[PDB]
């Protein structure tokens, strides 16, 4: 009978269900992965130092992203194609986002329609993941839809002009299983990696901060970027008014050697200079990893695999366990080190 | 037959004997168990300078705790619920450290009564680990049995708000044996993981510098804060009229990702200036760990997991052997470094 | 059915289909292998920082090695006896060499002839790795003959004034297969390690900087020094009118516990002052060890072991599957990188 | 049919052939073994910066100890009780020192007689290991045993006042096979650890700087200090009239957690300011071990267990094999780095 009480109990569990072609698809970094291994190992370098003798009976998580409240500084990364680990896929993860009172993150490329997750997560906080398409057309329609059905913010993807070379799918020939398809645009629903080659079909690998101006005078929503690892970059973001930059090594799929997200975000943080808020992803699996990320300054983390493997395991009950599993080691994290809320979580709980 | 000469071999006969549910209790650290792995490695980071040619042929262990002559550096910390791993718990440790002439902190929630250990080891130097429950009462009761029945001084443990996770025994459901109670206190005496239950319910997380207020003056016995990590804690336990600091992760079972006990104690003794014994717990396994506690300003040691060990393979015995263990392993490390008292062990002698 | 899909899957199919002296001659480094161990740790080491929408879309592999233009900053490096591993050698890499593009530096002893080779690949772009013979007579014969038949440089190895101690050599008592010949000179065509004892024969260890003047004096064509592993050296080459420095500890199989080659390469551009173009071999497996190299300031690299296994595999066509795949790692990591062309390959893109 | 070409694959055949208590005995380290470790994996944490193109072909490997000429820089180090290991023992050891030209330390322990040894290696370079036993007539007997029979130093040991903790001899019950003897003095020749018991009842544990002034006293031969590991205790040496640091671990069987030699040798080469000649024991097991060593300042190495190897193997065939295997790398290291000599082995050739 399955047993689950930390995230690493649901990865194992997945492993044990999916197709080995579809497990491989959601573990798999670029290339030798060592960005992968750093992602995790990384959060172990940094240490904590706890106060004790604070007063923790009344530990409160909530914060907020971009203005919107939320009920804890966790929320769901963008994932391609949820329906592979689970016939539910988008819409179970919505509706557990709506049940915790947290964010979902919507792959422009769902198995779900924006639509279709909208209604599933009418008081869900949701917002779009985006690509910037070599159809500008494709594009425009994404943002729309997003705005009229009640996103709060669009995340551009920064880090992807072309798809990472992740050798199990490559050897693995991946694609999507055959009733599934990409529902938000034929070869652009995704009817060696057929991934890599659909990127290479439609995401425009052109893109520069030409394009990002465009977006930002395409949409008033609060704009992201994901996918910056250079403080000059978070700079460069600042001063085309995005809103936020989610500092991210695209879970280490895309360029492999690229140090840990954990170890750049102060560089990023201090870039900023407090003019945008700074979120983080790759690695979060515990609530002491969501503890340090704020310590260093990130205002959220987002989480991609844990929610997959929630998925695989039972679908919307899976991902509320997950998610619950998170919000329970990240109270006692809070509380053990001596943080009645998150605004007291300061840069000197943390040495490296 | 068994044949144990080094702290290590009593814990793989421990292994081999306890039921799994139990030794994985006593084994455990809080989640991934990096800071448990960490208080070993660390001690074997700090590198031994001996001097040689000092004249080492009459070799004095011998030290104070808080004012009171000990045989050794090496005192007994506090490990709850004894006669889990042995018929005669608390009385038989008590009893070896009597024989060995050094100290025994005993937990607030022993399956032995302060008034039955107090009994086993009169002539021992006996010491209180105090947990603030949400019951002053029940807390003032354990302090005032404490000063009657010849305790030396109250260790407040100041690091478990909440119990930390150790995964095992939520995996195991982990509970007390049924004959076995906690036997200073129904729900009180601990008729997922029961032991986090129970602390939700008798330890009270609101516990503040304004509780240790109070607990300075309920009482004039000697009081130490236990589970200390930082400088500006361990100043504002002087401020608050505490007499000692033992630096403790508690033994990595609480806060996981915090640094190991070695690395934190030169900060800790600069922090006190001098004015409070810093005492040291956590990876004590052999003679060596002791001198390097000491050369780095540490005016003791304790041990848990080891006493437990020693319980589990004969009891009284066991006890007695393990500490005695650690007895002829420090003063063979002493002897090597060319060290003939405590006196003379100094910061010279190690370097990370 | 074979599908080799990075370096090492070459690698690992060659140990499969060769003999194992002849696969244990290829892989070995000397003595205990802590450089060939290094030389690809210390790549992982040095971590990328990648620029984000810099407009990737045209990425432009080109580079000029010593004023003749290569279609990749990626070249193939001097190994002995090719003939070995496929029974086209020297004649089946300079066939793949033109095919791509880029240089073939052919090993002065190879199991084909400088005439064989220039005639194979009239159009590749060839040069010549040169020891010094301790008949200078056979060493003038190999320079005028690389002159005439089309070679464009000497790179003269200054690290093997004997060969290095390679354990598996020494317990196979390797020696090269009956029907093959070093096809450049009996005793001299290569008719313990028999290679280190023909070295100890035919390779001068007297040669100093005196005999650099010399082979100077002797040719017009630019020379490279191949195995500088110092600064100073590096200046010395410079002072002596060569052209160029090859970093190289000579695949880790000469002197162990040298550092890695990517380690040493930064004090070596940093000595030269821009006065020569510095190359790189030693541990190049994947386009992300190209790329730190050049951001380094490598204007080229040079492989050797992976082009034994492309032969291995299947001789032109495997030595062109191998260059293939690290041309096209090489232009992922480029263009997820934010690098439009080698130009623009800047030392902030990595971090050790 | 053993073919052992390196100092490693005489251990693993020692293993194969000896009983397992010997092999224990020869292989252990202290405690947890951590310096024993250490020793060799801080020899690899120094890197090699060879120089080409110097003229190597002419090396000259030889040297001097404290005046005496040797074939090269690595002599015997002190070993007790050879007859374990094979029946000529101490005499088949000093037969491969006269024959390589090299010097021999003899254990003041040793299965055969001062007198024995210099009557089997008259011709030999020969110095005696000294203990200050509690019985100083015995002492003072060995040293002038030593003075008649033309030994040339003593190497004082000043790091064990008591044996080290050696567990496996601990669980072994180790003693010497019966029909052997320590053959320079019935309790006295040695008829849990035997040894360390034994020792206890010899060796004088109050030994201080005044027993050195003692020595010094007692003979004009030269004296080195053996088992310094502190740049205070080696000037105090200097102070007291010695002639030479031995810089000593004592094979890591003393105490554990100490430094690596290699490791700790340029502070004590600072420390005495060429006052007198430092040596080094602990970890050689390579040509290159040796020139790090030298490059450091070291005016040579002694080696330990792979001469009990040697002897495991064939007697003095196995020392001769063993000691030319060191001479032949140590001569490959000085060609491959650029080095024509002993004199020109710089602290430019190493880097940690
Ligand atoms: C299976 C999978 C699919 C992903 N799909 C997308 C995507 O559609 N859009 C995107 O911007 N990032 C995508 N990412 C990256 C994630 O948004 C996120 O940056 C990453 O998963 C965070 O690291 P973690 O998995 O360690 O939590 C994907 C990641 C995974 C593992
Ligand atoms: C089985 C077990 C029970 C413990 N019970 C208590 C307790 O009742 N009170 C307390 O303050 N600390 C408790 N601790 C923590 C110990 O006092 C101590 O800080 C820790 O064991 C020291 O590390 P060591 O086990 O590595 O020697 C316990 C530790 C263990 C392993
Ligand atoms: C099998 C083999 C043969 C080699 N033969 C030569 C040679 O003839 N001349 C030479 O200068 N270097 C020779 N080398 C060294 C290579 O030119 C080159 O420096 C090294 O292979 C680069 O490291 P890599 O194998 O990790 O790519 C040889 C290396 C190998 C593995
Ligand atoms: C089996 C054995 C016996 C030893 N006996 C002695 C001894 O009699 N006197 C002494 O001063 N050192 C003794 N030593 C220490 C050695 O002289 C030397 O310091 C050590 O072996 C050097 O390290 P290595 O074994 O790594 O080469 C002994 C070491 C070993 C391994
Ligand atoms: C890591 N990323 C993916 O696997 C991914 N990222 N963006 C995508 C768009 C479509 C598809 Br299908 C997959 C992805
Ligand atoms: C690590 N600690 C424990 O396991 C522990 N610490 N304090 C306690 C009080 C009661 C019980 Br039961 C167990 C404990
Ligand atoms: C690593 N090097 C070799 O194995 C090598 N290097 N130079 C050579 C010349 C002839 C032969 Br055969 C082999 C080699
Ligand atoms: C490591 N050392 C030994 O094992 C050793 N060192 N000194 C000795 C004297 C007698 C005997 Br037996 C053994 C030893």
């Amino acid at each position: 009978l399955p047993r689950l009480i930390c995230i690493n109990d649901y990865e194992q569990h997945a492993k044990s269900v999916l197709p080995k072609s579809i497990y491989d698809y959601y573990r798999s970094g670029a290339n030798d992965e060592e960005t992968l291994a750093d992602n995790i190992a990384a959060f172990s370098r940094w240490k904590l130092y706890p106060r004790m003798l604070r007063n923790v009976a009344e530990t409160d998580l909530s914060t907020s992203v971009l203005g919107q409240r939320v009920s804890m500084p966790i929320c769901v990364g963008a994932t391609a194609m949820q329906r592979m680990a689970h016939v539910d896929g988008e819409l179970a993860t919505v509706r557990a986002c709506q049940s915790l009172g947290t964010g979902m993150m919507l792959s422009s490329w769902a198995t779900s329609s924006i639509e279709e997750v909208a209604e599933a997560g009418p008081e869900a906080l949701r917002w779009l993941q985006l690509y910037i398409y070599k159809d500008r057309e494709v594009t425009k329609k994404l943002v729309r839809q997003a705005e009229k059905m009640g996103y709060k913010a669009i995340f551009v993807t920064v880090d992807t002009p072309y798809l990472g070379n992740r050798l199990d799918d490559v050897r693995n020939r991946f694609k999507l299983p055959p009733q599934l398809r990409m529902k938000n645009f034929s070869t652009l629903s995704f009817s060696d990696s057929g991934l890599a080659a659909y990127v290479a079909k439609a995401i425009d690998p052109s893109i520069s901060w030409e394009d990002i101006k465009w977006l930002r005078r395409l949409t008033s929503l609060p704009i992201v970027a994901k996918g910056i690892l250079r403080g000059d970059d978070a700079r460069e973001a600042v001063k085309h008014g995005l809103n936020g930059i989610l500092v991210s090594n695209h879970g280490a799929r895309q360029l492999d050697g690229v140090p840990a997200t954990i170890d750049v975000l102060p560089e990023i943080v201090e870039a900023v200079e407090g003019k945008v808020e700074v979120f983080l992803d790759g690695g979060v699996r515990k609530g002491t990893d969501v503890l340090k990320a704020l310590a260093l300054g990130a205002k959220a983390v987002f989480v991609g695999r844990p929610i997959v493997w929630g998925l695989a395991f039972q679908g919307e009950k899976g991902v509320q366990d997950v998610l619950e599993i998170l919000k329970e080691e990240f109270r006692l994290a809070m509380a053990l080190s001596g943080c009645q809320n998150v605004k007291v979580i300061d840069k000197t709980l943390v040495r490296k």
